């Protein structure tokens, strides 16, 4: 009768429901491309769903932890499924892509709820050990979500309408809602206590303060950059550019994400041996090589892909590796509240990725692959930047 065995069902759905919003940016852009034909237009639209959907993402960040803490957390977070549930169905009335876009931008808001209220509720729910594991299988989510999203939505399009993959996400969140209505705690120490708005603005500005901090948050985005361009312009880089085939886009996702994966793999392995600081610099060589290799190939002859996606996967595996080291020691920086560090460095994270797609865009729009490597280089070369500063 649930007390200690179907207790799991509550990390088991907000675990579904992140896989949902993920898949909900990961199946989406290949699909992109039938969208955009379906409203006729530009291909320029591409990319820009994805900065729509993470621009959302940063949008309530910072107030749904506090909020969520005052009012509880079973309210809030079911209220972010539902949300999530309603924003998809409601883009198939979309009638244009700006319309398109705009609700791209509601959708990615659900994004904020799963570490800033659903999160926080596991953290305060489970004891040191098991919330490990739980961030174990939710870390490993984040993994697959990008290796089969591109893959399953670029096989979507050959057989169902672009409508139905927002059907499938709105299906997939009203299982996790179900879940969390009838198994999530209420966790939140703050109710009934009033929230300041001064008081919470006040927080941010202390945390900003902190110098090694907004180095570290600002170097998780910028070394992350190249990876998320390449997911919101891989479509139109591999099937509009060079004039590939939908099962070759796919085949590209394997080496890349593959890599990523085995960076991680390998991370788990040296952990007990090895100091997060020494996992940052081992993953800066493939890092760094990784996106060197792929602007000087791409700036000697503009159409070799194969050269470009080998130096993403030599990149993605120095991600894998130093990524999970420099999310904790940006976290510890700060001795503020855990709630506020976080959304604060998920804030500046958001920040970097949307505008650094933008910016990805008019690179390849203007360049071609050549520029889409450069600027993802010069953001290797951000963060290494950022690095040396950081430690020491
Ligand atoms: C490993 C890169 C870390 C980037 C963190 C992005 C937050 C996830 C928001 C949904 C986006 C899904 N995506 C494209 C990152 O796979
Ligand atoms: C020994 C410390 C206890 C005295 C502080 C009174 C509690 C007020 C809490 C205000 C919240 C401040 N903050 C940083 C969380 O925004």
């Amino acid at each position: 009768a649930r007390l200690g065995r179907q207790a799991l069902l509550f990390p088991l759905c907000l675990v579904l429901y992140e896989f949902s919003t993920y898949i909900g940016n990961d199946m989406i852009q290949p699909g992109m491309l039938a969208v955009v034909e379906q409203y006729q237009a530009g291909i320029d639209w591409v990319p820009t769903s994805m900065t729509a959907y993470l621009a959302g993402g940063m949008f309530l960040q910072w107030l749904l932890g506090p909020l969520s803490d005052r009012i509880g957390r079973r309210p809030v977070m079911l209220a972010g499924v539902v949300w999530f549930i309603v924003t998809c169905l409601a883009i198939l009335l979309a009638q244009n892509i700006e319309q398109f876009t705009l609700l791209r931008f509601l959708q990615g808001i659900s994004l904020c709820f799963i570490g800033a209220v659903g999160y926080a509720a596991i953290r305060e729910s489970f004891e040191e050990a098991v919330c490990i594991k739980i961030t174990a299988l939710m870390a490993n989510v984040a993994l697959i979500a990008p290796l089969l999203g591109p893959l399953v939505g670029a096989a979507w399009i050959h057989v169902l309408p672009w409508e139905g993959m927002f059907v499938l996400f709105a299906a997939l969140a009203a299982i996790s809602f179900f879940g969390l209505q009838r198994a999530m705690p209420e966790t939140a120490t703050r109710i009934g206590e009033k929230l300041s708005l001064k008081e919470l603005g006040r927080d941010y500005k202390l945390v900003l303060k902190n110098g090694r901090f907004v180095a570290g948050a600002l170097a998780l985005g910028f070394v992350s950059l190249p990876l998320l361009a390449w997911i919101a312009q891989s479509p139109i880089i591999i099937i509009t550019g060079e004039q590939l085939s939908s099962y070759e886009y796919g085949l590209l996702q394997v080496p890349i994400f593959g890599a990523l994966i085995a960076g991680n793999l390998l991370l788990a392995r040296l952990t007990s041996r090895r100091t997060v600081r020494s996992l940052i610099i081992m993953g800066g060589w493939p890092i760094m090589i990784g996106l060197l290799v792929a602007a000087a190939a791409t700036v000697i002859s503009s159409h070799a892909y194969l050269w470009m996606t080998a130096g993403l996967s030599i990149y993605a595996f120095g991600i894998g590796l130093a990524n999970a080291g420099l999310v904790r020691l940006t976290l510890f920086a700060s001795d503020m509240s855990k709630g506020t560090v976080s959304a604060a460095m998920g804030m500046l994270q958001m920040l970097i990725f949307t505008v650094g797609i933008e910016i990805s865009k008019h690179a390849w729009l203007n360049g071609g692959n050549g520029l889409f490597n450069l600027f993802n280089l010069v953001n290797g070369i951000l963060w290494l930047s950022l690095m040396v500063i950081f430690l020491k």
